[PDB]
Parts: structure tokens; sequence; C-alpha cells
């Protein structure tokens, strides 16, 4: 009878129908019927990631129940949730636990989030009188339970892992007749299929099912707003997954065959030239992309290399811009600090838990030649198996990121003199796991002209808050290659060059008078300098 | 019945014509009433750093349904403002959450400064039975309710940032006729525009819209003084800004083309020579106000080494000279 005033009742409030309805999973329910129904130590624990769903197994559990298709010693036995927040300490809880076993057995209790138990009960546990379900997250496990060694013998850990987009469009035709009657508007299977495909390759940093809800959610929210277009489509779905995220300028919707076509001619423009090395990264994208990849690798895991100045980053960076419609989305790390032995623990950690969140960033490591050959070993095993672990005990797995690693190493040497430099540093377990090495050139000076054309465009689109257009001639637009010049600093004091010539001038007239809003500055050749 | 006790009455004050009127920001009003009828868990948290306006958001809320622009089901619903200062303890509380819950949905709750509400409402909560609507500050958030990640849950953040130039003179058009009624004064639109241009290159201190009162406001407290000139004008708000942070000594009015075409030259009566020096950092500044600038990157960050006793310390004292019209105004960290 005590178990009425610290407890609520699941099995009262399923015999209204007031929960909704557990479409999926029968191998973790008949999985949690079979360990509960055992002899001794019959208490499992849910445990996975959150967001997969592991109340919704309790709750289905209790809709099995009150239907009824459970074996014959396990009908009608309710499932009082007890509680700790709600819960002389000492008298409270052996009132409790005197309650529960004066009873045949007739109770499930269910402790949800029970990693709080820690902060009497151990003898009752492994005799087998109260039943015990609960659901931890995967991560204050190992912090909070797996400290304390006795208890967690006692449990049976029985792991969830989240589903596919297959059963997710199944969870969402189920669900659907739920929020139509909430939010009095009718939702189309046409647009449920797209809410589920259009946030997988999006919003990459919680987990399925959870996350493919609050669109459906606040696309209703803001369709009932609109009507303060009789139903949401997919259109409205879009405009969610814009204006959270702001991913609608970046790459309106795209991953078609129409633009994977168009790949080694899209990204020219923004890299020019390089053109043996663009179409081989441009190859581990569409073949990845076909099916035909190695289903335990990384897709893609390649090392370019070369003299300085030659868009070895830039190159890195563009790849990574029609893939997720930004630029900051990276995994961005940078091995030229790790001269020592005992930096390996910032990344085993800063590498780990942002691959977890969403394991589709592509990865830089800048400058791998000062990293104290340590950290190759660390990175040995990345390659070729995918997984890696840290303190809590999880292997994640690398095996559909695109690593790329980047180096200086040599920088001109003739056909050999820079490849058998590798050979130096490099183990020769390490230069096998790797892809194509490639080899970026020099550049041309045919092939520089276009760069100033590209870089004034920048800083055109650089002063569009003035919008103040500016004029460039021909023969100053030539005259900007031609100091472009001595191929060891690359096009990188080209990008100097333009901020004496032109940007010093203009600073100057821009804060004194005599260049306002909407005005065009053109210029022109002066005899030796840029005239205004 | 019992919550005529321990609260207040918005709508009862807004149906007399007793707030203040609300002018811009839709934006955030279609955002609260979105956030406030969906099914469960609706309720929302209006957050941003202090002085922007968010008691304005919910008052202006109270306006818009007491006038009737508001859809369907948010029609006469009035918005009872909670205690906690005013509130055998967990008896009076479960009395209160009793009487909202026996209504229909009719109230919505107005706990204000919610940070303390740390120190049962639990459940009621994510069920999704009474509407709350709050008002934090974006750093006592993260000390009093981030640390309880149970409840943070149970929110809807609402970030609200702090507007520009161009909608604070026309806050400051609307808003003018309240202090001429107070304060027997004619108010001229002249003076309201320096009034918040003035306001920015001066005092850095506090933030926006509520930094651009105090200066009418102080003003024509002044000129009532002074009448104890039958307006206020663009003097008498230069007259505040040097009184309050002796700024006025510093450099009377500041800005202009008239001062940035001579500043190659200005700067010269401070520091000789190095003249290949104080062009480029002469062109940094005149740059920076043309709008050719990379706007995302600092102005300019450049760095100037030498032999020591040179004058490249002074030189960095005298270009925060007349930016500021002072020359104590500077972050100066020494590494």
């Amino acid at each position: 009878q005590a178990l009425q005033k610290y407890s609520t009742d699941l099995t009262a409030r399923a015999r209204e129908g007031k929960l909704d309805p557990v479409i999926g999973r029968d191998n973790e329910i008949r999985r949690v019927v079979q360990v509960l129904s055992r002899r001794t130590k019959n208490n499992p624990v849910l445990i996975g990631e959150p967001g997969v769903g592991k109340t919704a197994i309790v709750e289905g559990l209790a809709q099995r129940i009150v239907a009824g298709d459970v074996p014959e010693s396990l009908r009608d036995k309710t499932i009082v949730a007890l509680d700790l927040g709600s819960m002389e300490f000492e008298e409270r809880l052996k009132a409790v636990l005197d309650d529960i076993k004066n009873s045949a057995g007739q109770i499930i209790t269910f402790i949800d989030e029970l990693h709080t138990i820690v902060g009497m009960i151990k003898p009752m546990l492994a005799r087998g009188e109260l039943r015990l379900v609960g659901a931890t997250t995967l991560d204050e496990y190992r912090k909070h339970i797996e400290k304390d060694a006795a208890l967690e013998r006692r449990f049976q850990q029985v792991y969830v892992g989240e589903p596919s987009v297959e059963d997710t469009i199944g969870i969402l035709r189920g669900l659907k007749d739920r929020y139509e009657v909430h939010h009095g508007v009718r939702i189309t299977d046409s647009a449920l299929v797209a809410a589920a495909t259009l946030s997988d390759r999006y919003i990459t940093a919680r987990f399925l099912p959870d996350k493919a809800i609050d669109l459906v959610d606040e696309a209703a929210s803001r369709l009932r707003m609109e009507i303060d277009k009789e139903e949401v489509g997919p259109d409205d779905i879009a405009d969610v997954v814009s204006a959270w995220t702001g991913i609608p300028a970046g790459r309106l919707l795209e991953g078609e065959t129409a633009k994977l076509l168009r790949m080694e001619d899209e990204l020219g423009k923004r890299v020019i030239g390089q053109k043996a090395a663009v179409t081989a990264v441009s190859d581990a994208v569409r073949r990845s992309r076909a099916g035909v990849s190695d289903p335990n690798r990384p897709t893609g895991a390649f090392m370019f290399l070369g003299p300085t100045g030659v868009g070895k980053t830039e190159l890195a960076k563009a790849l990574a811009d029609f893939l997720f419609d930004d630029e900051r989305a990276m995994v961005r790390i940078d091995m030229s600090e790790y001269g020592e032995k005992h930096t390996v623990a910032r990344l085993i950690g800063q590498l780990t838990e942002a691959v977890r969140r969403r394991p589709y960033t592509v990865v830089l490591f800048d400058e791998i030649e000062k990293a104290h050959p340590d950290v190759f070993d660390v990175l040995l095993q990345v390659l070729d198996e995918g997984r890696l672990t840290d303190g809590h005990g999880r292997t994640v797995d690398f095996r559909n990121t695109i690593l790329i690693l980047t180096s200086n190493l040599g920088s001109g040497g003739s056909a050999e003199q820079v490849l058998a430099a590798v050979r130096a540093t490099f183990k020769p377990e390490f230069i096998n796991r790797l892809d194509d090495v490639l080899i970026f050139e020099g550049l041309n000076p045919e092939e520089l002209v276009r760069i100033v054309d590209i870089q004034l465009a920048q800083l055109g689109k650089r002063l569009a808050q003035r919008r103040l257009q500016l004029q460039v001639s021909l023969p100053a637009k030539r005259w900007l290659a031609q100091r472009g010049f001595d191929p060891v600093y690359g096009a990188r004091p080209l990008r100097r060059l333009v901020q004496q010539a032109i940007g010093d001038q203009l600073a100057k007239m821009l804060l004194a008078g005599q260049v306002h809003d909407g005005d065009t500055v053109p210029v022109n050749v002066s005899p030796d300098a840029d005239s205004l």
C-alpha cells in the first residue's frame, strides 16, 4: 500500500490508451521477456546512445502486457515505476522494499535513469525478488556504475542500436495520426519520405528517429501559424531545415546524379589546374556513391604533398563545400603541435567526440611532418580498420569519412628526390596503408592569369556592403600577372600584391571623401603603379 | 481564486493603457506565438544580453492579445504574472498549481527572472498544462539552470539580439510622446537622431536601446531644471555625454571626413618622423570607414618592432587619442 504514495503507475495510464504507439523492434521486446523471466538475477538494463528509443521499449512492453501477447507467467503483473527524487530515509526505503517483497512477485519495478542510485538494496537484487528494468545512456554508465563493480555484476546489458532509414519510414508512417489530431492539420505521406531522407545528409549532430520527428512537429506548427496549403508538404520541411542550421543557402537541396556527373568541372571554379589530382579526388566520391567501395575501409584516405603555395589546403576546403553547403563543418585538427610523445592524450578526446555525433565529416591533418613518430602509431589503426578507442570503452567507426593528409616534404624534388624523402620519416607499414600518393606541381604563368580574376571577384564580393563596383581594365589585369613571379613562393605573393596596389590608395581615398556608396571606382594603368 | 492573492495581473493593467508602447520586433512575437501553441512542452524562455528588451516583448504580447491580432486559440487568455518572493510552503505551491490546473488553460503564467526557481513543478511542465514564459540574462542562465540539466530540457531557448542604429531611430521616434507628457517639454526630432548616433562611439559599456533613452531623459530633466530653450536640442545631448564620462573635453564632437582627410599630418603633432609607418596605420582606419574592409577580420592587426626608445608605444597611445578623446579607454594588457 505504501507504493501508492511514492510511485506512478504506467499500467493504469496504459489502460486508457494514454501512451504513444510503439511500432517496430520485436527483437528487444523478446530479449527483455527472455531476461526478465529467468530464475535468479532477473533484472535487465537498457543501454544505448540517447534518442534511439529506450523508454519506448518499456512502454511497448506495457502495451503488450495489457494486450496479452506475453507468455503464461508474465500475465497481469503491473509495472510500478519507482522514484528516487520524491523519496528517516533508510526507514522509508525499507518500507518500500518490504512492500515489494510482501507481494508474490506481482510487481515489476521500473527505475528510469538508474545512474543516480549510487548516491541495502544489494542483497535483494541477487536473490531475485524485485524485478528491475532500467535505462541509462551509454556514457553515464561507465562513469557512475562501472566505478562500483560490485553492483554491475547483478545486471544484464541489453544493447539498443539506432535503426537505419528504412525502419524510420515505417515509424513515421505509424505515428502520423497522433500529430494530425493535436494540430488540426493533415500530413501527406509524400513529405513523410523527405522528412527522413533529407534529415540525414544535413542534420548530423543528434541521433536518429527523434531527430526526424522534430521536423514534422515544427512544420505543423509553422503551418498552424500561417493558417492563423491546408496540408504540409515537401517544401515546408526544407523551409525548417533551412531556417534551422542555415543550410538553405548552403547548397539548396543536392546530392543527385546531375551533380556528381559534373564534379571534375564544378570544382574548377575555385581550384585552377592540378588536373591529375582532381580526377582522383573526384573518384573516391563517385565510387562510394555507386556502391563499389570496400565496406570496411574509409571511403578515401589519400595523401597529397608538393611545394608550398600551390592550393593543397584550398582543395581540401573546396570538396567540403558542396558536400555540406558550408565550409566550417569539418574536423580541422592541426598536427603541427605534437612534437613530443604525450600529446596523444588530447585526441584519444578532441578527435573522438567530434565524429560520434555526426559520422560523415571530412578530416584534415595539416603538416604531419612535425609530429613525433608516435602519433603515426595512433593513426595506424584509423586506416584499414576504421576504429579506435578511448577511456569510456567505445569503438568509434571511421568507415565512411574522407581522410586527407597534407605535407611539404622535399618541396622541389625532380621526380624521385621528393618521393624518396617520404621513405625517410615514414616507416613502410604506414606508406602501404595509404591510397595513391598525389604530387602537386608548381604553377604555370599561362594558368596564373585567372587567379587574378578570382581574387578581384573576391574583393568585389567583399565590398557588397557599400555597393561599390570597381572597374578593372585588361592592361592592368595582365599587369598584375607579370609581378606574379619567382615560382618558389607560389600564388601567395599575388595576394599581397593586390593589397599593396589597389587596397592602399583605395583605403586612403575611402575615408577622406570623394568615394561614396553606389559609386564606381575604375583603376587605370599609370606608367608604373595603378591609378584611380 | 487563490491566484488573486499571490500575483499581479498584466492584462488588467493593459486594459487601461498603463503600458509603454512596444514598437518593432515582429519576428520574436511571431516566434513566441508559434512556440506557445504547440501540443506538449509549450513554454518558451527569452534569452539575451541585458538591456535589449525582453520584458518589452511580453508587454507587447499582452498589447497584441488585448488588441486581438493573435490566432483563434490564443484569444482572451489572461497573463497572470506569478511571484516567488511573495510566496506550509509546499502546501501553498500545490494550492497555486491546483488553481492553475483547475482552469481550462485559460491562464498564461509568467515567471520573470526564473533563475531563482531552483532554490514538484517538474512533472507539470512536461505534460503541457501550465504555460510559462520567462526571461533570463544570458550569463545567469549557464550558472543556475544549465547546472540542473533535467530542467532545461523542458524549455525552448528564444534568443534575442540587440538591434542596430537604424531600428533604434524608429524606437526613439515611437517613444517620443511619453516623456513630453511627464516632463512638460517638447523634444525635437533633430536631436533624436544625434542621441542615438553619438551614443555609440562614446558610451561603450552598456548595450543598446536602453542606453539611448537615458540621454533623452536626463536632457529633459536638465532642461526642466533650467526652466525652474523651450525645447531640447542637439547641444544638451552633448552636454550630458560630456558631464557624464567626461568626454566633452576629450574631442568636442568626434567624426567626419574633414578629420580623416588630415590624419597623417594631425598625428604628427605627437610623433615625429617614422613616416613610412604612419602611412600604414593611417590606412587601416580610412579603408575601414569607407566600407572596403573584410567583414570577418579585425580591421587592422599589424605588428611593429625595432630598436628601443623610438616611439613604438607613444604611437599606439596617440592613435587612441582622437578616436576616443581620451587616452585611458584602451585595453592595455602586458604579456
